[PDB]
């Protein structure tokens, strides 16, 4: 327990005191429920804050508080800054949707796909040529053919786990040759799967601008929009113990302790590297809901950002979803989000339009233009995300007193 960061006007927000009290009384439970340490929460809707508390702790071993200053590992919450960033480059006419990612990185140009077959000795795995070449746009959207070796399974994915592809101390550069030397598990540009595509995308910017990734976002993204505690690593000594640890029995993803941020590494993967802070990825999401803008500073044009919002893998678009189709049904997908395509349908509320994600490490968030809404949730945890994510779904939008 803890209570409010800040003053709210919940009423202004279209919401009700006793509705936001649920979620209070939620999130005190899960904490004794041991479901997390403690987190923090924002809602914003109608250009006002609704709801800014923060609970219990932030690290269960060091008793420290959970603050509204504490740093999260937002692993693929990473994916939408990374998708932002090279859309600014597409905007100047430096990166096209439809080249192909070996134009930027030649190594993929002669992948190939990997198909399940039988053999003398169980399934084995039969290769051939891609059909069509992976565009950045099969990146953005996962249509591309790279995947994720412990998300489901899958022989190509036992290939990925087994190549070892997480060793050493390496930058962006050499974990797209990492990538590129395995067999894909669909044909590019056909099937939606989860992957590593987007920390080959932030190879691609890298390429273009001629820039870490992270300094170019830092450059065009992070300082500008005042994200001052966003990153890949907390190199601040002063920072430090801020970071969120989850439960002792919670700490693994892809079956390996979570990274160390404290000490500074090669790798900035745009797919699952970055560390923020609830107020820090809070104006992320306002810039984005404001199609584009952030306190008199423009970074993508609203346009843009409504096509990043639109469903990209529809019918019209031939693709079909994987064997593991994350976002689930009446959910589609555009550049780094995933887009709500169904009213109904969908087992948790929210509304057609609406974009989200979240991260391994227990971080989401949403932004629903039609409710003029953001929310962003953050707690250190990894096997009970998708439960919690959830719930508070149900809990936000079940506090309206009133429609937009």
């Amino acid at each position: 327990a803890e209570g409010p960061v800040t003053a709210t006007k919940p009423k202004e927000a279209g919401f009700t005191s006793e509705g936001l009290a649920r979620i209070d009384a939620y999130l005190k439970n899960e904490i004794q429920a041991k479901t997390m340490p403690g987190a923090v929460m924002m809602i914003k809707r109608n250009g006002e804050t609704a709801y800014f508390s923060s609970f219990g702790l932030r690290d269960p071993d060091t008793k420290e508080p959970m603050t509204a200053e504490t740093i999260f590992r937002i692993y693929s919450m990473s994916k939408p800054i990374t998708t932002v960033a090279a859309m600014m480059l597409v905007e100047e006419g430096k990166l096209q949707l439809d080249e192909p990612v070996s134009k930027y990185i030649p190594s993929f140009a002669n992948v190939k796909v990997g198909v399940e077959t039988k053999g003398e000795n169980g399934m084995a795995l039969e290769t051939g040529p891609v059909k069509r070449a992976i565009t950045i746009q099969d990146l953005m959207r996962h249509t591309s053919g790279i995947t994720y070796g412990f998300v489901g399974d899958g022989l190509v994915k036992k290939a990925y786990i087994a190549s070892n592809l997480f060793d050493g101390d390496f930058d962006n550069a050499e974990f797209a040759e990492r990538i590129a030397k395995l067999p894909l598990v669909y044909q590019p540009g056909t099937t939606w799967d989860y992957g590593h595509s987007t920390d080959i995308l932030g190879r691609v910017v890298e390429v273009v601008s001629g820039k870490s990734l992270y300094q170019f976002e830092k450059e065009r993204l992070l300082d500008p929009l005042g994200m001052k505690d966003t990153g890949f690593y907390v190199t601040d000594p002063a920072k430090k113990s801020l970071v969120a640890e989850a439960m002792p029995n919670d700490r693994k993803i892809g079956g390996s302790e979570m990274f160390d941020p404290r000490v500074q590494k090669k790798w900035e993967p745009g797919g699952q590297g970055m560390v923020s802070t609830i107020g820090d990825y809070a104006r992320f999401t306002q810039m984005v809901l404001n199609g584009g803008t952030l306190d008199g500073k423009r970074y993508l044009s609203p346009k843009t950002i409504a096509y990043m919002g639109s469903n990209h893998i529809p019918q019209a678009s031939g693709i079909v979803p994987g064997a593991y189709y994350l976002p689930g049904p009446g959910v589609g997908f555009g550049l780094g989000f995933a887009v709500r395509t169904e009213a109904g349908v969908t087992p948790v509320e929210g509304s057609v339009g609406d974009l989200s994600w979240g991260g391994a490490g227990g971080t989401v968030f949403w932004i629903d233009p039609k409710e003029n809404l953001t929310v962003v949730f953050m707690a250190p945890m990894v096997s009970p995300r998708a439960r919690v994510w959830r719930t508070l779904r149900n809990i936000v939008y079940g506090a309206f007193d009133r429609l937009e």
